[PDB]
């Protein structure tokens, strides 16, 4: 069968912890007072939640309330525990409270409010400097959660809240996040289509933090090339074909060979044969001011089939692309 894989950083962080850190099922929630929060406006609906702007009437500060659906099948406890474990980390959304919603009767998570324009609305208008600046801020969040034994598994523009006026960023929606345990096989039905790593698309379950670095690379490519999304698959199958048209098929087949993966036979009729395109093929008059040799080398080192070969978040922060950003 498939050959096993282990993360090359933060491999055993959870194994050394007391079980309370990662055994989210045994976590006992401390409840706040639902009357502290008055709902202001409906912001939108998640797959398992509904999200509202609200006011904390005890300090009159804006907050956001995420009321979870009872269809969660025990997944509420995981998100709560992960949010509490990561609270205070750089650029991690702050869980301010947990209350029991009086109408739905499910847990409602209370977050700090971010005066964002949501990143997907903004990330196609940024200057070269601002792409580098905000990418570095996202990397602070990812290295923090990875170093804490957690993979986000849903990195995408919608899940990065950016207050562009104040140049502040928060990584949100930890509802798909999971604790990394070496040797564990995970569900591949995570992340959003355009940001899914090759490991998910080829059904390789023993993945790790490096999944988030693929998703980050997809965001970077969309920003520097002004192409939304960069890999524009019509479904999960065509998604891998779109990747192969850029990265080539012989490296894909080498990845499959290395991990002893049984490629879904459906790919035989759609993958074709493709050679890697040099990154300069995607440069044009409208995006060339966002492209530099450093940007292309950095992207090249994120968007690799082999999850063990991609830059880690800390390696990424060391890259020359960020030498221009004030630290
Ligand atoms: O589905 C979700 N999961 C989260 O973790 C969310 C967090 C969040 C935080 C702050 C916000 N500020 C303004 C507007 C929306 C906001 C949303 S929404
Ligand atoms: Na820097």
């Amino acid at each position: 069968g498939p050959v096993p894989s282990r993360a090359r950083v933060y491999t055993d962080v959870n194994t050394h912890r007391p079980s309370e850190y990662w055994d989210y099922e045994s976590h006992v929630v401390e409840w706040g007072n639902q009357d502290d929060y008055q709902l202001v406006r409906k912001l939108g609906r998640g797959k398992y939640s509904e999200v509202f702007e609200a006011i904390n009437i005890t300090n009159n500060e804006k907050v956001v309330v995420k009321i979870l659906k009872p269809v969660a099948a025990a997944k509420i406890k995981r998100e709560i525990k992960i949010l509490e474990n990561l609270r205070g980390g750089p650029n991690i959304i702050t869980l301010a409270d947990i209350v029991k919603d009086p109408v739905s009767r499910t847990p409602a998570l209370v977050f700090e409010h971010v005066n964002n324009t949501d990143f997907k609305q903004l990330y196609q208008t940024l200057t070269d400097y601002d792409i580098r600046f905000y990418m570095y801020e996202i990397l602070k969040a990812l290295d923090y959660c990875h170093s804490m034994g957690i993979m986000h598994r849903d990195v995408k523009p919608h899940n990065v809240m950016i207050d562009h006026e104040h140049r502040k960023l928060r990584l949100i929606d930890w509802g798909l996040a999971e604790f990394y345990h070496p040797g564990q096989e995970y569900n591949v039905r995570v992340a959003s289509r355009y940001f899914k790593g090759p490991e998910l698309l080829v059904d390789y379950q023993m993945y790790d933090y490096s999944l988030d670095m693929w998703s980050l690379g997809c965001m970077l490519a969309s920003m520097i090339f002004r192409k939304e999304p960069f890999f524009h698959g019509h479904d999960n199958y065509d998604q891998l074909v779109r990747i192969a048209k850029v990265l080539g098929t012989e490296d894909l087949y080498d990845y499959i060979d290395k991990y002893n993966i049984e490629l879904d036979p459906r790919f035989n009729d759609i993958l074709g044969r493709h050679s890697r395109k040099r990154w300069e093929r995607f440069v044009h008059s409208e995006n060339q001011h966002l492209v530099s040799p450093e940007a292309l080398d950095f992207l090249d080192k994120l968007l690799r089939y082999d999850h063990q070969s991609r830059l880690t978040a800390r390696e990424a922060m060391e890259h020359p692309y960020f030498y221009t950003v004030v630290k």
